[PDB]
């Protein structure tokens, strides 16, 4: 009865209702990125290459250190997933993320769907393909991880801007204060430490805050700091801090690129919902 494209649209409606009710925009963006971020451009075969294939839905991968707390996001999406047999987790994760950015006031991401789902937890990538926030050499570590995905310096800086959304919890990743004046009252579950004052608003404030460092309640990870310390990253970081339009353009394109990493589409070229 309902076409697969129609189901994705219905799922998007459900997601928008979920975001309006739970204020869970940030975790949805993190979920999508952690499914896609395991992509390795050097591996040819699907699903060994990792990436956007819905493997992140399995306990084995959710248990990876970098994925602490993501089971909450999966659980929030499960009820929606159950309504649509024609919607894959691979697509649902990316749909929830893109919708989250947009509902949060971000740019419209040029998205395509039709991603195929892996079927067994044995197809999940091994742990260690996602970045650490506190390595000995942050900037080089970012290159090691993102260059492997086939992403460049521009994309590394632009995508890091997603930290304008959400916060860190010492009970999850281990970073951040237990709470601050900006998070102690929610909305959603209070607590943790945000990078920006309005952590439910998608704008270029992340770049301004990590550079200014005037607010002790605002978080700055070694990898965020690397954006302004690195001779190449700083070019884009300063540009985004001063040009919100430039950030939105580069962000939309980078987010779309990330969302496709390692995926196998059906049909091969995928399909659009509003093209
Ligand atoms: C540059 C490599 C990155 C590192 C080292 C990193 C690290 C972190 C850490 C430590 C947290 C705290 C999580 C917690 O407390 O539960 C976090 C949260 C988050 N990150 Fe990243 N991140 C990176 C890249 C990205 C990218 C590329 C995006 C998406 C375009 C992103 C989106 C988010 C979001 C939305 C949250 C907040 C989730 C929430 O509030 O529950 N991150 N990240
Ligand atoms: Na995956
Ligand atoms: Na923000």
């Amino acid at each position: 009865a309902a076409s697969d494209s129609a189901q994705l649209k219905s799922a998007r409606e459900d997601i928008k209702e979920l975001l309006k009710t739970k204020f869970c925009h940030p975790i949805m963006v993190r979920l999508g990125w952690h499914d896609a971020g395991t992509y390795n451009k050097n591996i040819e075969e699907w699903p060994q290459r990792g990436g956007a294939n819905g493997s992140l839905r399995f306990d084995v991968e959710l248990k990876h250190g970098a994925n602490a707390g993501l089971v909450n996001a999966l659980n929030l999406l499960k009820p929606i997933k159950d309504k649509y047999s024609g919607v894959t987790y691979a697509d649902l994760f990316q749909l929830a993320s893109a919708t989250a950015i947009e509902e949060a006031g971000g740019p419209k991401i040029p998205m395509k769907y039709g991603r195929v789902d892996v079927t067994e937890p044995e197809q999940c990538p091994e742990e260690g393909r996602l970045p650490d926030a506190g390595p000995p050499s942050p900037a080089q570590h970012l290159r090691d991880v993102f260059y492997r995905m086939g992403l460049n310096d521009k994309e590394i800086v632009a995508l890091s801007g997603a930290h304008t959304l959400g916060r860190s919890r010492p009970d999850r990743s281990g970073w951040g204060k237990p709470e601050t004046k900006y998070t102690k009252d929610g909305p959603g579950a209070p607590g943790g430490q945000s990078w920006t004052a309005q952590w439910l608003k998608f704008d270029n404030s992340y770049f301004k805050d990590i550079k200014e460092r005037r607010d002790e309640d605002l978080l700055v990870l070694p990898t965020d700091a690397a954006l302004f310390e690195d001779p190449s990253f700083k070019v884009y970081a300063e540009k985004y801090a001063a040009d919100p339009e430039a950030f939105f353009k580069d962000y939309a394109e980078a987010h779309a690129k990330l969302s496709n990493l390692g995926a196998k589409f059906g049909p091969a070229e995928g399909f659009s919902l509003e093209g």
